[PDB]
DNA sequence: ATACGCGGCCGCCCATCAGAATCCCGGTGCCGAGGCCGCTCAATTGGTCGTAGACAGCTCTAGCACCGCTTAAACGCACGTACGCGCT
């Protein structure tokens, strides 16, 4: 609850609305997704699983088809 | 002129003397251990030095084990085609 409340004080606070990567285990993943979405409903939690196709979900996902749109920021890996 | 005799010939069983052939004992040639041997040059003997390599200490790689997330590869089965193989 502290990463999740000094992530979310230190973007919407200091201004740092940049994507942040926070590794978390394929275990705990569901668990931290509940708790973000419980905490900080106002912030996505867009993690990365699968394998194959998946993989082709977040690639469609992170930017748009033309050779710079992030539409993401704090992610699971 | 007319009737009796016989003469060697011959099948016969029956006798004598030599030759052929099997068994009782044989010499001969070939092979392989033996013996002999002898001049001698390679192993053995007694001996020194030194150095490989056994051995104990040590540390420091890498081979093992073990686990779980991820997924490509194996599995087993269903269906038919195009070869193995049999015949002529």
């Amino acid at each position: 609850v502290q990463t999740v409340a000094f992530i979310s004080w230190l973007i919407f606070a200091r201004r740092q609305n940049g994507p942040h990567i926070i590794v978390v285990p394929l275990s705990t993943m569901p668990a931290w997704l509940d708790t973000f979405e419980k905490w900080a409903p106002d912030l996505n939690c867009i993690c990365y699983m699968g394998n194959q196709k998946s993989r082709d979900t977040i690639r469609e996902y992170e930017f748009y088809t033309n050779p710079k749109t992030m539409k993401f920021n704090v992610l699971l890996t």
